[PDB]
């Protein structure tokens, strides 16, 4: 408290004061902890990687995936624990980072001198980290001061945690103490420069810890947001807009998106009938722009990335195929001719349970899209339908293993993208 009030914003290299500051708040914090919270924080110290990987499994799973009960409690308890340790004022924190957490596949090390960052590489890196909110999965533990030792990693992240961030002081090494940050945040870069540490150059990413609107498994908040923001939208629909949205949603999407993609027409119908429907849906989707940045999701089929169900390249159980996919698509901009059916929940969908490509889309304020599930007849649905003719900017690709039978017992790819 006295030292909470008198501490700097950035401990920089003062790890003495940092550990002192850390020490009291550490003691006081755990005396607010239930037995379950202490043991869950202890579980995080012992195997953070397993807990964090599980948080990913769980949030992307099917609805009645019951998973592993211990890790469920761990996920719940770590979160309440750190929420009892909120920052009184901003805190800068530090960690070395791998380029794939920025979706960057180019080597930053110059080929001439390993102590020196490559100029063209870091210029490409500057572009890649711009205009992107980098979602951070699981809990993120960090350090209070600029590292004083080598890393095999190319990047140093200098991250600004805002006031009231759940950020608990913890660890075993009681000099060099760590900071445990709650789930649910993203990274937004605020600057880039080269920093020399122990004779070696690293790419220093200055960034802010920000919180994006991302419902993940929270159906109640999702439903409430949809209702609040798109109930008036549903009112303003012309009878033909309502009809053709409902037609699309009830199965018309198959012929409509097929036509938009490459002009295929069934012998049953006509160009004019398809165009009219596309006209009505698209005019509808322009009537109330997305009111705030939101994260939304899509179970994508292989065709959306030029693959077939039986393409060798679609076997992500092989590391080489994940690498190929990352090399092909990271940093790319992909035109999307179709309307985009998305769901604001991270939950898997039964009809699409085995699709291996999971879009995690940053949908900006101002996008021509609507929460169409406000309409009558879409209970259990949480869809945001996006207008045709936008593009995906591919920001990251993150593999995880869906171990479930219904999910397909396969590696899947979380494809972080920005709608442009
Ligand atoms: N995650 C989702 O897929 C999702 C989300 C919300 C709602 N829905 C609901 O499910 C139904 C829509 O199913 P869907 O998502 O399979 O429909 P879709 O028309 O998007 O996809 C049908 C097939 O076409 C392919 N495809 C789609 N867009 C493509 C493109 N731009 N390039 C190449 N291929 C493309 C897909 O991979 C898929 O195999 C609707 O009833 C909708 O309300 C689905």
């Amino acid at each position: 408290s006295m030292l909470d009030d008198n501490r700097p914003m950035d401990f920089a290299k003062d790890k003495n004061s940092a550990t002192l500051w850390a020490k009291k708040r550490k003691q006081v914090w755990l005396n607010n902890l239930s037995k379950a919270e202490s043991t869950s924080i202890n579980n995080y110290i012992k195997n953070s990687s397993e807990i964090n990987s599980y948080s990913i499994k769980k949030k992307f799973a099917l609805d009645n995936y019951e998973g592993i009960e211990t890790l469920n409690e761990d996920l719940k308890n770590i979160s309440t624990a750190v929420k009892k340790s909120m920052l009184t004022k901003p805190l800068y924190v530090y960690y070395y980072e791998a380029n794939d957490k920025f979706g960057f596949n180019q080597n930053l090390e110059s080929s001439l001198d390993s102590n020196i960052i490559d100029e063209e590489a870091i210029n490409n890196f500057a572009k890649k980290i711009s205009d992107t909110n980098f979602i951070q999965d699981g809990f993120k533990d960090v350090t209070m001061t600029e590292p004083d030792i080598n890393s095999k990693l190319p990047i140093l992240v200098h991250l600004k945690l805002p006031t009231n961030t759940p950020a608990a002081s913890y660890g075993n090494d009681e000099e060099n103490l760590r900071v445990l940050i709650d789930q649910g945040y993203s990274l937004k870069a605020t600057g880039l420069s080269i920093v020399t540490i122990k004779g070696k150059q690293y790419a220093k990413v200055d960034a802010d810890l920000i919180k994006q609107l991302n419902f993940e498994n929270d159906v109640i908040s999702a439903s409430q947001w949809g209702e609040e923001n798109y109930a008036p939208w549903l009112k303003e629909l012309t009878s033909n807009e309502l009809r053709d949205i409902n037609n699309y949603l009830g199965g018309g999407y198959t012929a409509i998106n097929k036509y938009l993609l490459d002009g295929t027409i069934g012998e049953n119908t006509s160009k004019e009938d398809l165009e009219e429907k596309i006209s009505n849906i698209s005019s509808a989707l322009k009537k109330r722009k997305i009111p705030e940045d939101i994260i939304t999701y899509r179970r994508m089929g292989p065709n959306e990335f030029g693959l077939d169900l039986n393409s060798p390249d679609y076997d992500f159980n092989k590391v080489e195929n994940v690498s190929k996919f990352k090399e092909k698509w990271l940093g790319k901009t992909i035109p999307v001719k179709t309307f985009i059916s998305t769901t604001v929940l991270s939950n898997n969908i039964s009809a699409f349970a085995k699709r291996k490509l999971i879009l995690r889309l940053h949908l900006p304020n101002g996008s021509n899209a609507a929460y169409v599930s406000v309409a009558e007849g879409y209970k259990n649905e949480y869809e945001v339908l996006i207008d045709h003719g936008y593009s995906y900017k591919i920001d990251n690709i993150t593999e995880y293993y869906d171990e479930s039978s219904l999910g397909g017992k396969t590696n899947k790819l979380i494809i972080d993208a920005t709608l442009i």
